């Protein structure tokens, strides 16, 4: 909007590995992770100036 | 039209590079800069002369 600073953008990174099956076998998990990338606004300015005989 | 002596025409170069955007900073002023380039009119003359017995 011109006045904001940043435009944030996120990522998720899902994890977990398949186990063989067992009955009495622990439980094997999932999981995820979450990353987020930030950007900068830059503002320029331009003017100019007009005088009467000019 | 033959004896005019020069062919003008004109070029302009405009100028100005922005800047970063301040509340309290100085105003950058574009400008522009005009020349005008000029082409020769030549001339160029070739006479005959016949003799009666030639």
């Amino acid at each position: 909007s011109w006045e904001d600073q940043e435009i944030v953008q996120g990522i998720v990174e899902p994890a977990g590995t398949a186990v063989e099956y067992g009955d009495h076998t622990n439980i094997p998990l999932t999981s995820w992770n979450a990353n987020f990338e930030r950007r900068t606004i830059v503002r320029g300015e331009l003017g100019m100036m007009v005088g009467t005989l000019e």
